[PDB]
């Protein structure tokens, strides 16, 4: 297997408290920028073309994030560099310094009601979201949305906002139940209350049939179709077995085979696309 698109969850720490979080703040480890430049360079030669900087909240570590996305673009010559943010801590001066090297910026908002955001776990607003879009236009970054369809917001009509906001990519996740993260009271979270049925999700997706960018991801396709990197730089298996050893201590090949990655769901959910800043 060739790791084309990789999600580097370099930290688990965050300033929000979404009830359904499936990458909880179980540890506060973050890698040295020396070791992270090992893994990303090791992963580039292995076949990586898109990197996604996610985790807990990546803008809690703006210096690390800034050093890596510059390294990933300028010296690694990577096809596409992405970031996924909740939007609270994003600031324009960051996009001044590094926006030349950001190819896709993904702001995730689950509702446009401040009341719904409160119930889900975002205290507050949406003016920030429109602001980041304005910044993305100025600094030539591709702007995408990530909303999670859950019990609170599965009835909403988000069309009017998405025509003006107009993202090139709009992911709608059916709430996922990662075992170990948000499947019991023992864990940091418990998302079973926010679960919605297959038809509840389809009503949401069918309601936004006017949206061309809409890319749905039910639990069929989201569960085991991602290449996830720990803060310790090890691939996470979402099939049942424990995580691999670090790519820093063993290398990419041994780490990838220690994890199940369904390349068919990867292609079905639209994992390969026009991810570059051109074309
Ligand atoms: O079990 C899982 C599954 C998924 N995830 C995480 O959910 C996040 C969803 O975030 P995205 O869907 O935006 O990842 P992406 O940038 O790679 O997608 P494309 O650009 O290719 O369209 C991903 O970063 C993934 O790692 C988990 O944390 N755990
Ligand atoms: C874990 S977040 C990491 C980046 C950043 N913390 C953020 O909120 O965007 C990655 C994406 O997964 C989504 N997500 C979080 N919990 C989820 C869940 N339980 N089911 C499906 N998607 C979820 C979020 O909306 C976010 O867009
Ligand atoms: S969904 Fe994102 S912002 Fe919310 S708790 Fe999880 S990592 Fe933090």
């Amino acid at each position: 297997q060739v790791p084309v698109s990789v999600n580097y969850h370099f930290s688990r720490k965050c300033n929000k408290e979404c009830l359904f979080c499936f990458h909880t703040a179980t540890t506060s480890h973050v890698e040295k920028p020396e070791n992270a430049k090992r893994g990303l360079t090791l992963l580039k030669q292995a076949g990586m073309k898109k990197i996604n900087f996610a985790g807990g909240e990546p803008f809690l570590y703006p210096k690390f994030l800034g050093e890596m996305i510059d390294f990933c673009k300028e010296t690694l010559q990577l096809e596409s560099v992405s970031i996924v943010t909740n939007g609270s801590l994003v600031k324009e001066q960051f996009l001044q310094k590094h926006g030349r090297n950001i190819d896709i910026l993904a702001v995730s908002c689950d509702s446009f009601n401040e009341a719904t955001n409160i119930k889900i776990g975002r205290g507050s607003n949406v003016q920030k979201l429109y602001e980041i879009g304005s910044w993305c236009q100025k600094y030539d970054i591709k702007f995408k949305l990530n909303t999670v369809v859950n019990k609170f917001n599965h009835l909403e009509d988000m069309n009017d906002h998405l025509n003006a906001l107009q993202p090139f990519r709009w992911k709608c996740f059916q709430v996922l139940i990662v075992t170990g993260e948000n499947d019991s009271d023992k864990t940091l979270r418990n998302a079973h209350s926010l679960t919605i049925s297959d038809d509840e999700f389809d009503r949401f997706c069918e309601r936004h049939s006017s949206q061309t960018c809409l890319v749905p991801e039910p639990n069929r396709l989201m569960a085991k179709s991602y290449l996830i990197l720990d803060e310790y730089m090890r691939f996470l298996d979402r099939n049942g077995q424990q995580p691999s050893k670090s790519i820093l201590e063993v290398g990419v090949q041994q780490a990838l085979q220690a994890v199940f990655w369904d390349e068919e769901a990867f292609v079905e959910r639209g994992g390969i696309y026009d991810w570059n800043k051109s074309s």
